């Protein structure tokens, strides 16, 4: 029942997934160093094997007005978690 | 009929298709510079619309454990042929 933003947090919290996703700095910004792999592993986790990057991207973009996550303007495959929103949600 | 991985080698062997697919380096890595066009052409050849990159990419994944072709991890549309397997499968 896990949601996408949590799964990314799960991957980032585990230093070993740096092969495909990694922290950038310390203020909640991250980079998908292997975007196709992030989409494939999110596919495994949610039992949806036609998961691909286009669909992963569409889901990430959906969060833009939901105090979850926004896409970083200068960079490719970069997002920044909404610090206040993620903090708030990660309690209930 | 012809199989997907063969059709890709066919496109790669012909210098004029670099607009959509091209060899990268000399160890069997290649890049699809226009993935949608590669898919469109694979669509006509196997007389199979509505072929698109998503169905194509998923088909390529079949090869990853069959000593034909593997997907290059840092990248989006770059793949690498298995020389030994390609050699053996051909004869």
């Amino acid at each position: 029942q896990i949601q996408l933003w949590q799964f990314l947090l799960e991957l980032l919290s585990d230093s070993s997934n740096s092969s495909c996703i990694t922290w950038e700095g310390t203020n909640g910004e991250f980079k998908m160093t292997d975007p196709d792999e992030v989409a494939r592993r999110w596919g495994e986790r949610k039992s949806k094997p036609n998961m691909n990057y286009d669909k992963l991207s569409r889901a990430l973009r959906y969060y833009y007005d939901k105090n979850i996550m926004t896409k970083v303007h200068g960079k490719r495959y970069a997002y920044k978690f909404d610090f206040h929103g993620i903090a708030q949600a990660l309690q209930p």
